[PDB]
């Protein structure tokens, strides 16, 4: 959980907060406990819906719930910082894991 400061504007700051991957799990992890209290899956025990089924039985929802643990971490973080309002979230999004890797081809003619 690294944070960047952007922009200052006078004693309006701009800070980007960038999760690492446990932090990822953890807030994942919170995601799949919070919702198993609260939905049903055809198939599964009340508060026993694994991550796989969530994760593709929810589709980009399941990763906005990532996010707002993610959140969380946030307040703890402006303690020493002395406010006025509550810090606003211009943005967010999560990334999920990807690979690419580039060839080279020859063909005839």
């Amino acid at each position: 959980m690294e944070v960047k400061e952007l922009e200052r504007d006078k004693n309006r700051v701009v800070l980007e907060y960038v999760f690492g991957a446990e932090e990822i799990a953890q807030a994942e992890d919170k995601a799949v406990r919070y919702l198993n209290q609260r939905v049903e899956i055809p198939g599964f025990r009340k508060g026993r819906i694994p991550k796989n089924v969530l994760k593709m039985k929810l589709g980009e929802e399941f990763q906005e719930y990532t996010l707002d643990f993610l959140m969380d971490l946030i307040p703890d973080t402006l303690k020493d910082r002395k406010l006025i309002l509550s810090p606003i979230v211009t943005e967010r999004e999560l990334k999920d894991v990807t690979a690419r890797v580039v060839v080279e081809v020859h063909e005839e003619p």
